[PDB]
């Protein structure tokens, strides 16, 4: 019966899906209990600043200040960060799918070539992110074979090492892509710890929200710094790349243990329920 | 021979490499050749602008005014309604906008519109996201199921309708990619583009735009369905939410068809290469 096995795939669908509704309700809740006042006292402090310019300066009134607040705000919508540098750096956040945003095509023809380029481009990269994960996942593969020989063998039992490897790749994963990174973007591009590691996984989880960028802060970067980025980024979105799939695989591993879980619980209602 | 493959991998890896660093450098010519010039023109209309109010009020703070507008800039990257008029002030962390938030954190969107202030909140989203995503990304498969055997039901009826005697079945695989790339287009991108044009105020190149840069989580935040505070009826705001889900569904498919006709001129342009090496001589 084709029809029975569809049943059976909406029905997994339809739970996954609730698991993600439930999932965004939840996080809903716990970034605006987290956001929410910083947006007041902000918010309030901003309004402290206009009353005190118009005040601390008679020369100013709102007639002239809300003209003035006109023009700003349009000059958001224009910002050379169109120079030969920023564009091939806008390519890059293009094709990788971050698309930090803050310099987006601001012409018809620009925004019609973006398509296409995109269009074109996303697949493209694809296939060197996909080489440059294979490389990199061989190299790793070499590393363990020297380690699988010292240590493996002796005390504990094959079995339950896949579990000590896994945890191995996630340590130097962090240090080499994201530790040393982070500490480099703390000290030449001014950043505060957290706000390094916020941007190393902004970025390389493509999301790009674009409040912060390696090299996008007007002053004063060393020769090879923007190029050294560069390659973080191809071989930094290649191993959260790995990293989300394991995470994805651990998702699917326990997804049964609390499927079944729930089975047990309900079992031993059944059988405690006959015995009374 | 398993070594022997490796060294075989490394030298494809290279060449793909080279394509994307020419991929990159033909963009980039192409964009700055294209947005070099507005920038110019907007950046010394605005010098215009400046000095026109420079010289306006001689009482002005001159040097400490062009220090102002760095304060509103730096409001700028959290929503800010700093105007004398209308001071009643709508909120962009609640809870309505916080979903939303969430959702392009998990979509690996990501515009950026809104994002945390908060160094708690940071710490949340790097773990939101990275539990996060993995999780969509089953949703978003499951959807690709689901609306993948829908669409084999739809071409298991054209297929006995079109289908007549001495027929190929390699070539007709070309007929239902194409109706595939067709309704596609048209569900999940000519549609929604319409309605973003009227409900949003958009343009049409805006609205297809949008959609573009959306469904393939690029996510400039530059345009952002449902973003102004119109009026928004409410039975559009979950429509697009909807949209989302297949229409990244579907982009997904797309993405990855390109990525074999890529594939394909590959060989194609591989062997014309070895063709013109044996002849070209002459
Ligand atoms: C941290 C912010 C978000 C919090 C996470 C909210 C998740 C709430 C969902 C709880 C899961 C129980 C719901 C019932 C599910 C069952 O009908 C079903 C099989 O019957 N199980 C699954 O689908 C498989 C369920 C797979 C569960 C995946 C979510 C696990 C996240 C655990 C959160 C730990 C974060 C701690 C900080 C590092
Ligand atoms: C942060 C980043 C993203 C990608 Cl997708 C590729 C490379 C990269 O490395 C930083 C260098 N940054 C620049 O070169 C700039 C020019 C104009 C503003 S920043
Ligand atoms: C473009 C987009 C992307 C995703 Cl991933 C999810 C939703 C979405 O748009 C739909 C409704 N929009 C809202 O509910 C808003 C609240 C505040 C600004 S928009
Ligand atoms: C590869 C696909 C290229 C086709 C994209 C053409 C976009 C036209 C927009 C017209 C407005
Ligand atoms: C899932 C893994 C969660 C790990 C949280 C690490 C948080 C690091 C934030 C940096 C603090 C300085
Ligand atoms: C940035 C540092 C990345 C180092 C990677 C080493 C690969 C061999
Ligand atoms: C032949 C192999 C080398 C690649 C040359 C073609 C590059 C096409 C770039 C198209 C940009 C749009
Ligand atoms: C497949 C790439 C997307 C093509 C979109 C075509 C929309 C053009 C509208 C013309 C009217
Ligand atoms: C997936 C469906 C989510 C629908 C959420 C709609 C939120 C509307 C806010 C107004
Ligand atoms: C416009 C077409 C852009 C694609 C360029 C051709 C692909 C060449 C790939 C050959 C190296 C493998
Ligand atoms: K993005
Ligand atoms: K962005
Ligand atoms: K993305
Ligand atoms: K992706
Ligand atoms: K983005």
């Amino acid at each position: 019966s084709d029809s029975a096995i569809n049943v059976m795939k909406w029905k997994t669908v339809s739970t996954i899906f609730l698991v993600v509704v439930l999932y965004l309700i939840i996080g809903a809740t716990v970034f605006k209990a987290l956001e929410q006042p910083q947006e007041i006292s902000q918010r309030t402090t901003i309004v402290i600043q206009r009353e005190k310019f118009l005040r601390a300066h008679p020369c100013v009134s709102d007639q002239e200040l809300d003209e003035l607040i006109q023009q700003i705000v349009a000059a958001i919508n224009a910002g050379s960060h169109w120079d030969l540098g920023s564009s091939f750096f806008f390519a890059g956040t293009v094709i990788t799918t971050i698309g930090f945003g803050n310099i987006s095509p601001r012409t018809e023809g620009g925004k019609i070539f973006c398509i296409i380029y995109a269009l074109l481009g996303i697949p493209l990269f694809g296939f060197l992110l996909a080489g440059v994960g294979d490389q990199l996942g061989t190299i790793f593969g070499k590393g363990i074979a020297k380690v699988e020989d010292t240590f493996i063998k002796w005390n504990v039992s094959q079995t339950k090492i896949r579990i000590i490897s896994t945890i191995i790749f996630i340590l130097f994963g962090c240090v080499l892509f994201v530790a040393l990174p982070a500490v480099i973007f703390k000290h030449i591009e001014g950043w505060s710890a957290l706000d390094a590691i916020y941007f190393v996984v902004i970025t390389l989880t493509t999301i790009g929200f674009g409040d912060y960028v390696a090299g996008g802060s007007d002053i004063e970067y060393l020769d090879f710094y923007k190029p050294v980025v560069w390659f973080w980024i191809l071989v930094g979105l290649a191993y959260f790349a790995a990293v989300l799939s394991m995470i994805g695989d651990w998702l699917r591993v326990i997804a049964k243990k609390t499927k079944e879980a729930v089975g047990e619980f309900r079992a031993h209602a059944a059988e405690w329920t006959a015995n009374v």
